[PDB]
Formats: structure tokens, C-alpha cells, sequence
């Protein structure tokens, strides 16, 4: 057992000579050890019990400028033994680290000139690394780079060392792992902006790509049934997703596997086909349903500026719902006018009268249908989830009152005002459409009232307090409290001010207090100019796309289905050999980029 | 300029004829009556505090708190249309009116 | 280095990593686990935490004379060992600390002029003052004592001790038959609520409002 | 800074025995017999690249 711990010592530091003899007395030890014929004692002798850590792997974690003699040796060793096999292909046995397989050690400390000797060897380069850490549950626990040798190689970015993976034979490129991802989803997984990686992501999603040359590996699902387009929207990584939706490839052999293909350029004029296989609601899933319906990720204003994205949302106000929301806009005035004529104001009833209670009736009950469905089927209740809500309140409270005329109780003319006057305040939620009124949102008017009960938070302890010294100048508070507000109001009183102790004490009480509440209401003043107006003035106006936005696709889903066959954006267009994929046309005009044009669908440049 | 801050009174009185007919429908049910009503409530901004319509014969202690929440929601309303003016018309309009004047 | 306020060669000395084998021992920042991008790396507290006589936050806090606290006090064995100081004490303490001191403010109003056998939760009401008054003068009577300032919260140990003793002199003019056992209580009273605009500096949407 | 003197002033009016309980850091072998009592800070960095020759563990697991 002595023996055993040198081994792993002298592995760790850089003592070639005493590695040596060791092994020249390990064999020794096999020599007296002929009748197990040494398949296990061979194993159990450079491998310890309990974790299975080999000593092949105990190199190369400690890399010291001696590690390159280090492994030479031990595969050497391995060789004579003929326990290769074993001896490269091992891994833990913990609870964590299950499978991390040495190979994957090397391409951890960015050491390719060892990792060419252990994949010429045999290191079986689809070794999955499982277990908790490589699978991490929080995001700080461990390091999630994709369960494959050539992930982790693209994901910490070591480009020479992707080429030796990938030109292997058996890497198998399209495999899938635990969690169900390919290389592509982990490189997705793994990404942040252009602050804190310099776009090695960004140019290891391209690398992996070309080689493989297929519609595998980019329309694979993983255990949750996402693809590595549509799993990049759902996490909001926005600068790799800028490389699906643009990725141009001039390149002749593969131009198929391709996005934004340019369809005639004539000098500084070109006309650019975007595409839209799943990048349009036209499937079970679309990169706007997960980009608009979605409130868990951040960055929602930063993704819908992407081209293909910006555009058809666009495209889709022009067309549909800049004349909906404004029919939308005029039904629902016209409600709440009908509602305070026919309440108060105003068988066989008056014929503007029993149509104008007709058009009450039916329209209600089909705001609790519609926005019955729309609670059902769904944090959220930030951005329009409470907004579904208030709609069927207001639906309700109609139908309930007229309910309560049926059980024939005094309710009927009490909660249909409050049903009225609930109806006013939704008229105000038709704010989120006009860019006018971005500043009357609810995320800027909940600041505003986080600033003035705040301010009267202290407005009110200052009334207290002050007042506690007017009760003692003479319920004698109560009759004093109610005179110190109200000369902020502006009700002086004569007779209080001629008390009988201390006149001139409790008018020098007075002017303190007018002035230290106009301190007061300076101070407030001082928090809405100060902090209020640079960061509402981003916030609303990105709150304002978002809502907007939501509004589009909630109106497309109204639609019928033979509506949305006739208004169809983009074309098709034959975009390779027996390929045709519906596109969007974006005519563009750029005069810095000069170059001869050699990729171009059609050569004759006229819009045909 | 002029036009711009027409543009942003009245949509601030389009907001203000909403609140103004939103809680005036709860206070037409506390007791034309709205009529009456409605007349009280901004006067009640110009500085009209009615003492008799205090005194409700169905819950004063709710209609004094109806009362107190539309003195604040104005003033929120008010504060916001300053927000609209110090956070869009400034910048913008500087660079506008001086170039329009030449 | 804490004293002076010298601040980026503090920062010198509590990320000190040093990766030269022979001596690694002369160090702070030490790394425990680097994998690929993600490493864990185990800051030091020797001498950076009040656990002794002095330390580097009992010299960086409680310190006006200087200038510069608030860029020492994000080095990062500092600043998260305040966070983590308020995670687990003080954000429960001083929620702690702002309802007792709000419903004692309450109770005096209550029990002067609103309203032997007393009613029972009366007196169980002026009893939760009594007692509650003196542990003030008790508490602010020693930080007074162990003690340019009075711009930075030495002034804001006087004001609660004010009201402790106020509290505290009123009985004792009971005592001796005085007619000020009415006025300085009333005082009391009006000062007590100025103490709890004095609970102001945790709260984020209230720094707007600080006597600065 | 207002908030930072009024943790300070919490820490003493605790008692001894309940800073025993809330302690925060860890003992750990920085080196060869030496215990220092180490705040842990999990940092991401993705532009250093290197290889990672200055660790003390050499399995990563938070164990
Ligand atoms: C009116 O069309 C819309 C609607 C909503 C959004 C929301 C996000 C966004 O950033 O862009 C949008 C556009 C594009 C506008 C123009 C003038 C091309
Ligand atoms: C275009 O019609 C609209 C417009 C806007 C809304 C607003 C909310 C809502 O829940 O329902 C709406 C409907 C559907 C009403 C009918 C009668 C089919
Ligand atoms: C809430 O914890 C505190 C408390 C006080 C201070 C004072 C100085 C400072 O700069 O940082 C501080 C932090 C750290 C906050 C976070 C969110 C890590
Ligand atoms: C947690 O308890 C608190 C909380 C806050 C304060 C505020 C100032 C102060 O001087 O004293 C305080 C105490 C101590 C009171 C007792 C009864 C031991």
C-alpha cells in the first residue's frame, strides 16, 4: 500500500526517475502475481477504490512542464501490459464525475499536444461526461458544457482542438446526451453578450456547422423539444441568435445550409430574402410565440430588433392589427358610453334604447367567453397576465348583476356601478398602443405611487409629530389635527391662533411647520427629477415595443384560419436544388462594402 | 413647441376625463344625481369641499375614503404629466425650435 | 492601509494571489477548484472580520475622519462580508428594531390623553413603555459613552437617548410633584416621532429623504 | 455607508454565543499546516484563458 501512494505522488510532481522504478517494480510485483493473470491487480494497483481516479488521469490534472514525459511513460506501460484499453477509457465511479473519461481532463487544460497522443491511442472521443457537477442544478454548483469531449472543446474555446476531435473517425457529431442536446444547443446554452466573450461562440457554432452539412444537428429536438433555433430565444441569448437568423454562406458546394440569401444585387442596391421555416406562427412552436409570450428571461426588446423578427412584426401591424386594435379601441368606447346612458340617464322599450341594450348584452358575456379562455390556458402578472384578469372582472360583474336580478336581490344596482366604474379603468388599459401614451403606462405610474406614499409616509409622521405639540398649546388633538392639514389647504383660524398659553410660541410652532413641509415637498420634487426620469424614460419606451408586441400575436390568434392563408407574409422562392422555403423580402442599400457579387439566386436584378 | 405641448395636455385631460368619469360613477352610488355629483368632483380640485355630501346617509367612511384616493390618484396624474414634459419635450424640442427659428 | 483610507493598495493586500510554488503561503485569494471558466476562488479573513480587538471593518465603518468609505467598502472580502452579515442579522433585526419602535410610539399617544386596576390591555400597554424607555437610556448611555462626528450618525445616538430620559425625567417629576409631569412628556412625545424618520438609512427608496 | 455602520452596530449587540452560531466562512488547508478561517466567491471569468496550474483541490465538487 506504500507502493501504491508513490505512484500517485510521484505522477503529481515531475519525477520522471522515480516513476520509472516504481513501474520497474510494479512489474516486478506482476512477475509474483502470474495466477490472477493481472487484468484487475493491473487496475487495481493505478486506480484508486473508492473514486476511481487513475493514475493517467492524476497527470494530467496536476500539469506541471514535466507531464509530457509523465503520460509517455504510462502509456508506455500500459502498452507492454496490454491494458490500454482500460487504462485511457476509465472513469469515476463517484456519485458526480460519472464518465469523466482522461481525454476530457486534457481538453480541460487546454493541452493539445497530449490530447493528440491519447486520441491516436484510443480515448473514445464520444466519452459523455454525466453525473451532478458537468449537470449542475444551480448555475454557480458546476459547469454545463454539453455532456461530449466535443462540446466542451468548442465551448471553452480551444479551436485547434475542435479540428482534432472532428476530423476523427468515430466522433459522431450528432449525438445526443443526457438532457437530449446536440453540440449546437450546448453551444447555445453556453453564450453570454459581446461583453464578457469575444464571439468565440458565436465562430464555434459556424466551425461545427460547416462540417457537418446537414438538417440534422440543427433540426434535432432535445428532451424538451427544442431546437437549437427555438432554444435560443427561450433562454435570450440574443448575439447567437443574430448568427441564425443571418447567416449567409457564399460558399458554392453548401449554400443550402443557409439564411439570408440575396436574390439580385446591383452594385450598391440589393434585395435579400430572409427565411422563416420556423420563424413565423405558422407551427406548434415559433421564434415569436417564444420570444413575445414569454416574461421569465430579460432582454425581450433587444431580440425583436433582429431582422427577420422586426420586420415581420411589422409587417403584421401593417396588415392586421392597425385596423383591429382601433376597431378594438372604438367597440369597447362604445361600451362603456352604453353603460352610464341606459343606468340612470334613461317590453316594449325605446328603439335606440332596447338596441343600444341589446349590443350591452351579448357583448359582455363574449369578454368572459374570450377572456375566460386566456386565464385557463396560462412573475406574469407584471406584464399583461394581470391585464387578462381586470377584462373578465369587468365582464363578470355584468353578468353577475343580472344574475343577482334573477335571485332578485338588492345587488343588482350596486355592483353593476361598480362593474361602470371598473369599466372606465380598463379604457385606460387601451394605453398601451399609442406611443403618446408610453409615459401613462402602469410600470411608470407604480413608481410614481411608490414616490408619493413614500412621501407621505413621511408627510404623516410630520403631521403627528408636529401635532403632538399642538395638542399641548390650549378631543383638543383632534380638533388640532384637523386644522394643521387643512392649513396646508388653506383654512387659517383666528381663534386657536389667541391661545391662552403661550401665543407666541405656538405661532412660531405655525411658520415651522409651513416651511418644513414646503422643505418636504421640495424633497419630493428632488426624487422624481432625480432618479425617475433618465431610467423610466428606458424602461417605458422598452415596455412599450413589448406590450405592443403582445398585442399583435394575441390578435393573429383571433383570427380565423382561412384568414391568415390570405394575409400570408413572404414568398416562395427556390433557394437551392429542389429547396423552397417561405420568405420575407428586405431590400437594403449599402455603399461602404464593395465587392464583386458571385453569390446571387436570380440574374436578371428586376422585382418580377 | 406649441402644438407638441397641446398634443400632451390633452391626452393628459383624455386621461383626466377617464378618472374623472371612473370614480364619479362610485360617487353617483353614494347617496341628476351623478350630475350633481360630477360637479362636486372637480370643483373639489378648484378648492369646492362640500360638507353636506360628506355626510352620506349610506357609508361616510367609505365615500371619505373614495374621497381621499381620487385627491392622491389626481395628484399621481399630475405628477406624471410632468415626467411626459421634463423626460421627452426637453431635449428634443431645444434642438427643434432652433432650428425651425433660423 | 484601512486607517489612512488608502484604497487601491487595500486592494492589494486582500487579493493577494501568489502562484509561485516555494512560497504560495504568503497569500490571500486562494483558488480552490478552476474548471475551465468557472473557478472558486477562497478569500481570506484573518484579520478581516470582528472577531478580534480590531479588524478591518470596525476600522473601516466606524471611521469619519478619513474620506473614501465607500470605495473600501466595495473590495470584495468587504463588501460581501457586509452582505452576508445583513442576510443572516440585520434584515431581520432592524425590521425587528422598526416595529417595536413604531408601536411604542403608538402606545404613547394611546395611554397620554385618548384613554391601581387599570383596563388590561392598558396596562399591559403603559407596562410594555416603561420598561422599553429605560433599555434606550441604558443602551445609548454606553454608546455616548465610549465615544466632526455629530455629522455621521453620532448625532443620531443623542436623539434616542433624548427621548429615552424625557420619558424617564417626566415620571420623575411625578415624583416630585411637578407641573411639568404634563409638558415634557408631551415633548416626549413629539420627539418620539421625529426618531422614527431616524429609521430612514435601510431603506433604498428613502435615501432621498436622509438629513444630508 | 449609513447601512454599513447600523450591521456593525447589530454584531454587538448580539451575544457571544450566537456569533459562535453564525459564522461565516469556512477552515480550510491553504497550505501545509495552516487553517485560515475563507469567505468562498464563486466567480465566472470567460476572457483569462489559461491553463490552472494555482489550485488547492483537485476534484472541482462543492462537497
Ligand atoms: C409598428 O411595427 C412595430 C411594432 C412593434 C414593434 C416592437 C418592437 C420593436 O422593436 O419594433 C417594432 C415595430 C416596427 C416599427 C417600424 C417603424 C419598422
Ligand atoms: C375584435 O374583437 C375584439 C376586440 C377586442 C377585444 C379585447 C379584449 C377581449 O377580450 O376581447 C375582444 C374582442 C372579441 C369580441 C368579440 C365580440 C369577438
Ligand atoms: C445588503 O448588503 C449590503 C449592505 C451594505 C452595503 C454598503 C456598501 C456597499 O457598497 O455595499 C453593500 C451591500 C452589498 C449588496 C449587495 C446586493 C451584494
Ligand atoms: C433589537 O432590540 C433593539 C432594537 C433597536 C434598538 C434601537 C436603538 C437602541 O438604542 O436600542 C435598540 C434595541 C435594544 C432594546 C432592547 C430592549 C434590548
Amino acid at each position: 500500500k506504500r507502493l501504491k501512494k508513490r505512484i500517485f505522488a510521484a505522477v503529481s510532481e515531475g519525477c520522471v526517475e522515480e516513476l520509472r522504478e516504481l513501474l520497474q517494480d510494479l512489474q516486478d510485483l506482476c512477475r509474483r502475481r502470474r495466477g490472477l493473470d493481472v487484468p484487475d491487480f493491473l487496475m487495481h494497483k493505478l486506480t484508486a477504490s473508492d473514486t476511481g481516479k487513475t493514475c493517467l488521469m492524476k497527470a494530467l490534472l496536476n500539469i506541471n512542464p514535466n507531464t509530457k514525459e509523465i503520460v509517455r511513460i504510462l502509456l508506455a506501460f500500459a502498452e507492454e501490459n496490454d491494458i490500454l484499453d482500460r487504462f485511457i477509457n476509465a472513469e469515476y465511479t463517484e456519485e458526480a464525475y460519472e464518465g469523466q473519461t482522461a481525454l476530457n481532463i486534457a481538453i480541460e487544460r487546454r493541452q493539445g499536444d497530449i490530447t493528440a497522443v491519447l486520441i491516436a491511442a484510443g480515448a473514445d472521443v464520444n466519452a459523455h461526461a454525466k453525473g451532478v457537477f458537468f449537470n449542475p442544478k444551480y448555475q454557480h454548483e458546476g459547469f454545463y458544457f454539453g455532456e461530449t469531449p466535443l462540446a466542451l472543446a468548442a465551448c471553452t474555446n480551444q479551436p485547434e482542438i475542435v479540428q482534432l476531435l472532428m476530423e476523427n473517425e468515430q466522433t459522431d457529431i450528432t449525438s445526443q446526451d443526457s438532457r437530449g442536446n446536440n453540440i449546437l444547443h450546448a453551444l447555445v446554452t453556453v453564450a453570454e453578450d459581446f461583453k464578457t466573450q469575444n464571439d468565440f461562440v458565436k465562430r464555434m457554432y459556424d466551425m461545427i456547422l460547416l462540417r457537418s452539412g446537414n438538417w440534422e444537428l440543427e433540426t434535432m429536438r432535445n428532451n424538451d423539444g427544442l431546437t437549437p433555433l427555438q432554444l435560443a430565444a427561450k433562454m435570450g441569448k440574443a448575439e447567437i441568435l443574430k448568427y441564425i437568423l443571418s447567416r449567409e454562406i457564399k460558399e458554392k458546394p453548401l449554400r443550402s445550409l443557409s439564411r439570408k440569401f440575396t436574390d439580385w444585387a446591383y452594385g450598391p442596391v440589393s434585395s435579400s430574402l430572409y427565411d422563416l421555416t420556423n420563424v413565423d406562427t405558422t407551427t406548434d412552436n415559433s421564434v415569436l410565440e417564444i420570444i413575445v409570450y414569454n416574461t421569465n428571461i430579460d432582454n425581450r426588446h433587444e431580440m425583436l430588433t433582429l431582422e427577420p423578427l422586426h420586420t415581420l412584426l411589422h409587417t403584421k401591424w401593417k396588415k392586421f392589427a392597425k385596423y383591429m386594435f382601433f376597431l378594438s379601441f372604438c367597440f369597447y368606447f362604445f361600451y362603456n358610453i352604453t353603460l352610464t346612458l341606459v343606468s340612470y340617464y334613461r317590453h316594449k322599450m325605446s328603439w335606440l334604447q332596447l338596441l343600444g341594450r341589446m349590443f350591452v348584452l351579448i357583448w359582455a358575456t363574449c369578454i368572459s367567453v374570450k377572456e375566460g379562455i386566456a386565464i385557463f390556458l396560462l412573475q406574469s402578472i407584471l406584464s399583461d397576465a394581470w391585464f387578462h384578469f381586470v377584462f373578465f372582472v369587468q365582464a363578470v360583474l355584468v353578468i353577475l348583476s343580472v344574475f343577482l336580478y334573477l335571485f332578485a336581490y338588492k345587488e343588482y344596482l350596486a355592483c353593476l356601478v361598480l362593474a361602470m366604474a371598473l369599466g372606465w379603468a380598463n379604457m385606460l388599459a387601451y394605453t398601451r398602443g399609442f406611443q403618446s401614451m408610453g409615459m401613462y403606462s402602469v410600470m411608470i405610474q407604480k413608481v410614481i405611487l411608490h414616490d408619493v406614499l413614500k412621501f407621505l409616509f413621511v408627510y404623516i409622521l410630520f403631521l403627528l409629530g408636529f401635532g403632538v405639540a399642538l395638542a399641548s398649546l390650549i378631543g383638543s388633538f383632534s380638533d388640532a389635527v384637523l386644522e394643521l392639514f387643512k392649513l396646508t389647504i388653506g383654512l387659517g383660524d383666528l381663534n386657536i391662533q389667541q391661545n391662552s398659553t403661550y401665543p407666541i410660541l405656538f405661532l412660531f410652532l405655525l411658520i415651522t411647520y409651513v416651511i418644513l413641509t414646503f422643505v418636504l415637498l421640495l424633497n419630493m420634487l428632488i426624487a422624481l427629477m432625480g432618479e425617475t426620469v433618465e431610467n423610466v424614460s428606458k424602461e417605458s419606451e422598452r415596455i412599450w415595443r413589448l406590450q405592443r408586441a403582445r398585442t399583435i400575436l394575441e390578435f393573429e390568434k383571433m383570427l380565423p384560419e382561412w384568414l391568415r392563408s390570405r394575409f400570408r407574409m413572404g414568398e416562395l422562392c427556390k433557394v437551392a436544388d429542389e429547396d423552397f422555403r417561405l420568405c420575407l423580402r428586405i431590400n437594403e442599400v449599402k455603399w461602404t462594402e464593395w465587392k464583386t457579387h458571385v453569390s446571387f439566386l436570380n440574374e436578371d436584378p428586376g422585382p418580377i
